[PDB]
This record gives C-alpha cells, structure tokens and sequence, in this order.
C-alpha cells in the first residue's frame, strides 16, 4: 500500500483569472483558476471576510488539485486554495516569484505519486493535515520540510508563523 504522507496530495501553482461573489452564497467566492491545464478550474472559496474580492484578482495561489470535486450551493468546486489559518486570521499561501500556473509542489524526502482522486471516506487528507504548518519564518512546510517549487523557492504566508494549514475548516472548531 502507498504511504500516508504528503506524497498523496497533488499541489500545484495556479492563478485566479476571474473572481466574483457566489450568486447564491453570502460567504463564498467563485473563482476560475488557471492551473496550467487546457482550461481553468472552478474554485469556490469561503474567504469573503478574509480576502477582499479586489485582492483575489490575478492572485497566484497553491491549489490542492486531487480532491473529489464537490457541489457548493450549485457550483462544483474543482480545487481548493491552500491557506495558513487559525481562529485569528487567514492568509493565502504565496508561491515564490517566477512560479507559473501548473508548477508542482514536491518533496524529495517523500517519494510517490499523488492519488488520482482522494477518497474522502479514506480520510487521507485528515491524517496529513496535522503535519501541515508554517514554520517560524512563515514558510509553509510538511513535517518541517518546505513547500518548494524546484529552482524557484519556497511558499510562505505573509505574517502567519507556526500556524496550521487548511483549505475549508477556516471558520469552525
Ligand atoms: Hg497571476
Ligand atoms: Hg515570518
């Protein structure tokens, strides 16, 4: 059986092309994200109170691309934006300069291919998530190993140090 480490996740850099308030939701954003594929992916983000819409535009992000696509009040989200989060504040993790859509986040320390699709019932993300935190310098890591785009740099939060990393739970215990 494949190991239960960050190698099971499919993380890629993306660029938010379009962002708008969700038509039928008051706390969600609807973005079209270029992840380097033929067409953009639709992403529904609950960041209304944390990131103004104007700052969501043309925003480079790190996306978890192998989660089961799910309906969000009618809109099927095809990926989720990775953020440093706490009951305090929420910050979108920023890729290093030069990163372009489609760039992959990898870890030599953890060999393995991501799962085509993460089966929620197997809660693979639920077991990995606790090892996902930003370090003392705000750099995103997995068990202390930095989220890196080979040849470009590491991903980091703006001000959130020693923080947990989530892409949904953002508002509840
Ligand atoms: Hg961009
Ligand atoms: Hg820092």
């Amino acid at each position: 059986a494949k190991p239960i480490d960050v190698s099971r996740l499919d993380l890629r850099i993306g660029c938010i092309i379009t962002a708008r308030k969700h038509p039928d939701a008051d706390s969600l954003y609807v973005e079209e994200v270029d992840v380097g594929e033929i067409a953009p992916r639709t992403v529904v983000s609950g960041l209304v109170n944390h990131v103004p819409l104007e700052q969501m535009q043309n925003r480079m992000v790190i996306l978890l691309c192998n989660l089961k696509p799910a309906k969000m009040r009618g809109v099927l989200s095809q990926a989720m934006v990775m953020c440093a989060s706490s009951p305090e504040k929420i910050e979108i993790l920023a890729p290093p300069n030069g990163s372009v859509p489609g760039d992959r986040i990898t870890f030599d320390a953890f060999p393995g291919e991501p799962d085509k699709e993460l089966n929620p019932k197997k809660k693979i993300w639920e077991q990995i998530q606790p090892d996902l935190h930003t370090n003392d310098e705000c750099v995103a890591t997995y068990k202390g190993v930095p989220f890196e785009v080979k040849g470009k740099g590491v991903c980091r939060a703006q001000t959130m140090s020693n923080s947990g990393i989530k892409l949904e739970h953002h508002h509840h215990h």
